[PDB]
This record gives structure tokens, C-alpha cells and sequence, in this order.
């Protein structure tokens, strides 16, 4: 197996949000087949960030996600060659962000080159003035459709106050070489941001993420 039990991360995230340029770098451990990880990201240009950071920690690999026997890895199988990905975030007043990320391999540790960008966020929505607290636990629906892999889910951020401020999430998952293509089946996600400094260019990231059928 090209992908051992403990392995490290490397990224570098790039874009925008509501014109606001930013670069984030990020180094970090993960159980590939435990399905966990847990990552340190510094704000390298664009510090202190001006919307909500919660907006941006789903954009920070889904071999991290832990797939049992009989429910083929798309993920895993896809290298040492790697996969990427395409996201479109469209939240309920209107602000959109997509993403890409392209994930490659070398030695004991993951890279991904990701952009982020995101706009039309109203100036006193919950995420220009940081109203946020973390993400739901969700569920994410996946299968197979133009020889690639999809997967769709319907996301809810917590806000101050109690209230929930939902996102749809879609991506394409696509492996840079042929694998065994799974059935649809569902990946369960938790992320949590386990520390970060004032204005969070520190910041310590956490996600588990494990398949299994419907059923």
C-alpha cells in the first residue's frame, strides 16, 4: 500500500473573499484509514481575515475518510498519481464560494494546492461580521455519475444566538487515473476547530470522516 497508516500534510490555499486576497499555509498529521486528521494553519498574507473562518475549514482530502471493506476507496486507489476536487458552497442569503484543490503525493506526506474564492456576502450577514460557530455534524451523499466521483450535502452553520445558516454543498471528486468505481453510499463528516489565537491566523483544525451505506 502506497498510503501508510500515519501519514503527514502539506497545503497552501489562495483567493479571495468579497475581494479580500488571502493566503493560507497549513502543515499537519492524519490516520488515512482511522479517517481522522489534525492540521496547524497560519495566515501568511491577508492577516487579520475579515469574514468568518469557518466558511473556509471544508476546503482544508477525503482519503482521510475511513472506507470499510466492502465499499471501494475511491480516494486511496487514486494513488500515488492523487485526485482533485471542484466545490461550489451556495449559502441561503446569497454569498457563494467555490474551491479547488488538487492533491498530490510524495513520500510519507499529502499536498494540496487549493484556490478559494467567495463573494456577494452581505456586509452584515453572519459571515462578514462573524456570527458563526462551527458546523453541523452532516451527511454526504455520494455517487458515481460521468465516470467521476459526486457528492452532495446540505450544510448548516451555527450562529451566536442559536440559530443555523445553511449551505449546499456539490462537489466533483476526480482521480487522476482509473479505480474501481463505488456504489452511492454516504460519508459521515465532523469538523472542529480545536484552537486558534485572537484574530485566527493561528489556527488548529480537527475532521473525521468515515463511509458507510444507507443502511
Amino acid at each position: 500500500s502506497v498510503i501508510k497508516p500515519e501519514m503527514k500534510i502539506k497545503l497552501r490555499m489562495e483567493g479571495a473573499v468579497n475581494g479580500h486576497k488571502f493566503v493560507i499555509e497549513g502543515e499537519g498529521i492524519g490516520k488515512p484509514y482511522e479517517g481522522t486528521q489534525t492540521l496547524d494553519l497560519t495566515v501568511e498574507e491577508g492577516a487579520p481575515l475579515p469574514f468568518s473562518y469557518d466558511i473556509l475549514t471544508p476546503a482544508f482530502n477525503r482519503a482521510f475518510t475511513k472506507y470499510p471493506e466492502d465499499i471501494p476507496d475511491y480516494f486511496k486507489q487514486a494513488f500515488p498519481e492523487g485526485y482533485s476536487w471542484e466545490r461550489s458552497m451556495t449559502y441561503e442569503d446569497q454569498g457563494i464560494c467555490i474551491a479547488t484543490s488538487d492533491i498530490t503525493m510524495e513520500g510519507d506526506c499529502f499536498f494540496y494546492e487549493i484556490r478559494f474564492d467567495g463573494t456577494n456576502f452581505p456586509p452584515n450577514g453572519p459571515v462578514m461580521q462573524k456570527k458563526t460557530l462551527k458546523w453541523e455534524p452532516s451527511t454526504e451523499k455520494m455517487y458515481v455519475e460521468d465516470g467521476v466521483l459526486k457528492g452532495d450535502v446540505e450544510m448548516a452553520l451555527l450562529l451566536e444566538g442559536g440559530g443555523h445558516y445553511r449551505c449546499d454543498f456539490k462537489t466533483t471528486y476526480k482521480a487522476k487515473k482509473d479505480v474501481r468505481l463505488p456504489d452511492a453510499h454516504e460519508v459521515d463528516h465532523r469538523t472542529e476547530i480545536l484552537s486558534h489565537d485572537k484574530d485566527y491566523n493561528k489556527v488548529r483544525l480537527y475532521e473525521h470522516a468515515e463511509a458507510r451505506y444507507s443502511g
